[PDB]
């Protein structure tokens, strides 16, 4: 009970694009918003918090893309993001996404080219959110583990 | 007693013999790497919570060149980065990486094939690793430990 968020990454450009954070620390991941074409213009997405308040982070990111809405149920958590970032409209940016939970696997979203990153996290642990900096696309990603 | 975070790993698939600790880390100490062309062992020595140190390792093979990095006072690991690939055989982390919030080690090896890295924000340490290894290192995660 209350044990602190670890925050890793992010991933993609170095310094490129807006910051994008949540401000209440979270502690179950709801659902991903995802807009994706050849690249990853943009993520939202819904947690509960410390104080078990829900928020929507986002979007972060840009307008384009066709959207794919992942809600997860109560048994359901994230396990591991894992995709691509390399140089699109002049620009670094997330190219593609996966979402791995202990059910399922969610992707691939966007184009599979250039560097590749993953975040697995292991014993159970969930990532429970994101974080980064973006413009019309996702230029960085970053993520929030809570273990259990 | 909150459970450290398991991230990881990066490189080979499954190769190796898995390594691992056995307590829980809190504050990393020491990290003893072997390096040429590729990363060829990795020990460290690190405190549990109850303040006792532990020795992991080494994880590797019998190759490479020392470098001993002892943690100073308030020095702690704020990411980890660097590459894997083929290499004779196999894929092996080809070079390693760590910046402290006081300086950088490395690169060790060679900085060649497929980037990784694990950045910890918010000051929260690297405090261990685990992996796979044989003659070389195969793959490689870390243990975090946020403030």
């Amino acid at each position: 009970e209350q044990c602190p968020v670890t925050k890793i990454g992010p991933w993609g450009s170095s310094h490129e694009g807006t910051v994008q954070d949540i401000t209440e620390s979270p502690k179950r991941l709801e659902s991903i918003t995802l807009y994706h074409g050849w690249s990853v213009d943009s993520i939202s997405f819904t947690y509960l918090d410390h104080a078990g308040e829900k928020h929507k982070a986002g979007p972060w990111g840009g307008p384009g893309g066709d959207p794919i809405m992942i809600e997860f149920g109560s048994s359901e958590f994230l396990k591991e993001v894992s995709g691509t970032f390399g140089p699109y409209e002049g620009s670094t940016v997330i190219t593609s996404i996966n979402f791995i939970t202990n059910k399922q696997t969610y992707g691939p979203f966007g184009r599979q080219e250039g560097t590749p990153f993953s975040v697995p996290a292991q014993n159970n642990s969930s990532i429970v959110g994101f974080f980064g900096r973006s413009g019309k696309y996702i230029n960085a990603v970053g993520v929030y583990v809570q273990p259990i």
